[PDB]
């Protein structure tokens, strides 16, 4: 049960590879100033809307997250909605969220995998941009589980948008 | 070291979801009939060119690799490259590929574990129709490693295509 976590400039350098720019593998610290970098966030749920089915697979989750900065305070909100795909051996969902920052909005998908992310696994899902500042942009985000014990769940979170 | 499955209906019900109609979240049978599946493929490299750069960090792989039936038969190649993120404590990769079989082709990107991989964990790319019958659908693609002591290794694949 071993963390196996992904750094910001490594993020940054997929995020500007998937975006197009091959000069990101041979210049990491190229791509983070043209790159758009959030760090240190956690996020959590501030309300969940369960909607069960038998057995689990097709529950679906409607959610409002907060995304807290280093000193706890408020930085946006991610909104959305989650499937469960798979329950057992693990369980599996489907992500779609939009994400409210002050300079603008961005968009996640994604499949998790939650035991994994219980085990400390980072998970990532694709962004792109949606207004603002992140606008035309796209990257990647990652999703880590501080403490597996703790409930109700935080995240750590990075997101890298090109 | 435990697995990890994600079926293939459960793979396109991911794909119809992000793809479009919330349809799929329900009636699975639905998104099946509609969507592209293939599934019991496996894939293992006929060459790879490897670029390495002190460290790791940045070293490119150029690789074609070949999609097996079920009867070990040839279905398509895929073209690729990928590129390492990180080491240590896992190692992480940046892989980008064309796939192209007789019906026509896609492209597939994604961020990889490759270390999870070797625990038996499941991956997934996002995939997107480029060729023949797969244009302008788009979706997702799992990858596991059957024997993680097996060299070279054998992965199994599925790809679902909205």
């Amino acid at each position: 049960v071993d963390p196996g976590p992904l750094d910001v400039t490594a993020l940054a350098v997929a995020a500007a590879l998937a975006a197009g720019l091959h000069s990101a593998a041979d210049d990491p610290a190229a791509a983070l100033d043209k790159c758009i970098v959030l760090d240190e966030l956690t996020e959590f749920a501030e309300k969940l809307v369960v909607h069960d089915r038998p057995g689990g697979i097709g529950t679906t989750v409607e959610y409002v997250e907060v995304y807290e900065d280093a000193s706890g305070v408020r930085l946006g909100t991610a909104t959305g909605n989650a499937v469960v795909l798979k329950m057992e051996p693990h369980m599996w969902q489907f992500h779609q969220s939009v994400s409210e920052l002050a300079d603008g909005s961005f968009e996640a998908v994604g499949v998790i995998d939650c035991t994994a992310m219980l085990r400390r696994m980072t998970q990532v899902l694709r962004v792109t941009g949606r207004s603002g500042r992140y606008a035309g942009k796209s990257g990647f985000m990652t999703l880590a589980i501080s403490d597996p014990n703790q409930r109700p769940p935080h995240y750590s979170v990075q997101v890298v948008l090109c």
